[PDB]
């Protein structure tokens, strides 16, 4: 017998500024590292970039009207740092703030709760130019100043805040895999910037307690819960290393203010552990969040990896299912295909029970409320005659995940809300447009920009009914 | 490259008073619940009991000399509460305290560190008669009077103390399985008694901070780390249930003063959650231990268990391999044979890497030092002419477990010592005498005490060499 979703459950949907806004140089916006990075030849699929994206900066009023039509309780979006401080640390651009003000007013005027994400990977290029951005402690006070500006300006209107979105992703992709700005492949630098990002997160949660005392705030972690392949003890030990190295490495710092000891020691033995200054541990431990943001898409199964074994694998860019290969850390663990779940054609696991497992792990380990900030299925959509997009695949994925959430709530996990990814189709950081996540189809592809018109998918109406029946009808 | 065992590592061996002492009615000792229980027909194998056991009460000088010959750094034993308070809570039996004084003096005169266990399952029968022993809050103050009696008498000479030894066993075997005193099969009563023992534990740790400010104290948990059968999400979820219900239910209280939420809610949904009094959480949270004691023998593998599925299983007390059957909680998990490890003739898994995994989990979850208070292999031994016992099976098991401890120390786990179970052969609570654990064979069986003579097994000389080289030579 399932509990119902609490009466004030935030049924949400989410975006990210670069992925959606466009207007990349209007009204005084400065350059971000993704403005520069995406125009480098060969970085992004068919040269796609966010100059226009889906042009939400100009079309937000139509976008919010579709949200109100849908009945969204909440909308999560990111603020573009380079719209607010074109220099990162110089004068504030009032036109930048004014757009987010207009967006929030538009949201409230329709009874939609705004959830403001502070950082979704778009640090101003000037700060990377001036001092290497996340590799310098100077970004801590610059990021604080930016966050305080938003707190003072929108705190009276925004209850829910997310600090850093998927810090493990932009640190990892940006400094170990070289796939994101700044395009670095250097684990020593990766963990230095990661540590500085941890301090930046902690500093702004501290500021938030001062400036928005009645608000709620937390980082959002890209969480892939680890599984052992089988009950072979070597495989279970590999799972212990993987969950601590991939997940606790970040979530223990968010929740407890301290890195896990075994992973630290392994980094120390390699000379990779971050530099620590007086006052770091005090700050990190004094910044408890109200919730743990969670972006979930899939679980990961691991097995034993000998000292000689797998390192970086082969990411699935194409869509040709089967093209991924095992990624690992020699001596600790390597990934392996989970024979008991389906995958998308991008080799992503379809594992809604894994969401319940991950929600249970966070509550069991930290006793924190959880806001699901991102969950969704990316797939090709066909526009059929009569403005019909039949994305039954997308409905099937979201339904099962929402079902497992309800089971998590019945187990006792405190789930504050759920933000499907995404509201409209949007620009993928690297893979262009044809892998869509939206409830609302946007009329463009990789070659033709067309007119960017919004078309309601079948999933739009499925999710309209979910919100109307507070989850009772799925 | 492995770290060495720390220079003050407590290389130990262990026993329990009922299992070893004998002299059940000598020198003013009162009856314990096990004196009474084991003499009820059908409770124990071939009617074996602790009347004589291996007569360590009279023979402790011989036994300590053998410890000294082996070069033991520490000896862990339990104090028989009914020797000290014959009626549990009245006047002290000075002769009872005097035995443990002579024992501790004998150990210190041979340079062996005593590790005193306060409770190893033998509450005096008179407290069971007066108010039902662990089922009544009365026991909190009675157990405290007894602990403080020991603290004041021996605190000057004993630095390392264990409170409750395997609370999860004597509570669940006593109140859920009906296999230990008081022979109850009632889940509601089991969790009430469990909660009272949590309070008794916290109360004496609190008293210890006053009476033995320089000592170190912890409970000792019977830890079987759980494994999922495979990466099937339903099986990983049964692992999450199993680890929380069987392990976190006790260790979270010991480390954090808090029961885990999902397990609590499942018990509440069944009317099984314990009665909580004002001030309980305050006491439980303000009694941090210096270490987590760990009794390890095996891991447990689990799979999905439907709500009509498995409950109590068949236990193996004979010695014929393949007799045990699955046990579980319907709707949460059930155990299953781990196909990737061997088992003993009693169906206990042999999983030395599981010890590393369990030690890693405790450090990762609680950041506590660990004292391994029990680990050993129980098997039939053959006494060969010339008083020779070749127990290579025991050496092999101890060697691989001690090896995995060093890998755990290298990972960063703070392991304070290792107490092999047991120093001499002793009486098994239910299994009689033939399932032997000792380094020192004791000449007796289930039918005759014979001359109870002590015979060093081959593993005696192996462990002697382990200690002499501080574990460099295994
Ligand atoms: O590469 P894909 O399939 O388009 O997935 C990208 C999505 O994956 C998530 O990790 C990001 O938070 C999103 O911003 C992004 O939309
Ligand atoms: O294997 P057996 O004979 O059932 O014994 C298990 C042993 O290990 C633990 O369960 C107890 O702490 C010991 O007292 C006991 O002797």
């Amino acid at each position: 017998h399932l509990k119902p979703f609490p009466p004030e459950f935030l049924w949400g949907a989410a975006s990210a500024a670069y992925q959606v806004e466009g207007a990349w140089n209007e009204d005084g916006k400065g350059l971000s590292v993704w403005d520069v990075f995406a125009k480098q030849p060969g970085r992004t699929f068919k040269g796609t970039n966010g100059d226009v994206a889906v042009d939400h900066y100009h079309r937000y009023q139509e976008d919010v009207a579709l949200m109100a039509e849908m009945g969204l309780k909440a909308y999560r979006f990111s603020v573009s740092w380079s719209r607010v401080f074109p220099d990162g640390n110089g004068a504030v651009n009032e036109k930048g703030l004014d757009f987010y003000d207009r967006l929030i007013e538009e949201l409230r005027n329709h009874g939609i709760e705004p959830i403001v994400t502070l950082y979704h990977w778009d640090v101003p290029q000037a700060l990377m130019d001036a001092y290497g951005a996340w590799e310098s402690r100077r970004i801590i006070d610059d990021f604080d100043r930016y966050a305080v500006t938003l707190f003072q300006r929108f705190g009276d209107r925004v209850k829910y805040w997310v600090t850093l979105n998927e810090q493990n992703i932009f640190i990892s992709f940006g400094y170990r895999l070289g796939l994101h700005p700044p395009g670095v492949k250097d684990m020593k630098r990766m963990y230095e910037a990661n540590h500085i990002a941890n301090l930046a997160n902690a500093k702004v949660i501290q500021s938030f307690r001062h400036y928005v005392p009645d608000g709620k705030i937390g980082p959002s972690f890209a969480y892939s819960p680890m599984y052992p392949y089988d009950s072979r003890p070597e495989n279970v030990l590999a799972f212990e290393n993987a969950e601590e190295f991939q997940n606790h490495w970040w979530m223990d710092v968010y929740a407890w203010g301290m890195y896990p000891q075994a992973a630290w020691n392994y980094l120390e033995s390699q000379g990779l552990e971050p530099t620590v200054a007086p006052g770091d541990w005090e700050l990190l431990q004094a910044a408890k969040p109200d919730f743990m943001g969670v972006n979930y898409y899939q679980t990961t199964t691991v097995e034993h990896n000998p000292p000689d074994g797998v390192g970086e694998g082969v990411m699935n860019t194409t869509g040709k299912k089967g093209t991924s290969t095992s990624s690992g850390i020699p001596g600790l663990f390597k990934t392996v295909r989970n024979p008991h779940v389906d995958t998308t054609n991008w080799d992503w696991a379809i594992d809604p029970v894994g969401l319940r497992i991950g929600l249970r792990r966070i509550a069991n380990r930290y006793q924190l409320p959880i806001l699901i900030t991102e969950n969704g299925l990316g797939e090709f959509d066909t526009l059929e005659p009569g403005d019909i997009v039949n994305d039954d695949y997308r409905i099937d994925y979201l339904r099962r995940h929402v079902q497992e959430i309800q089971r998590a709530i019945t187990d006792g996990v405190d789930v504050l809300g759920y933000c499907a990814w995404s509201f409209t189709d949007l620009l993928s950081w690297l893979n262009g447009y044809q892998k869509r996540y939206g409830f609302v189809y946007v009329n463009r592809d990789d070659e033709s920009e067309k007119d960017l018109r919004r078309i309601k998918k079948k999933s739009f109406y499925w999710y309209q009914r979910v919100i109307e029946t507070n989850g009772a009808e799925l």
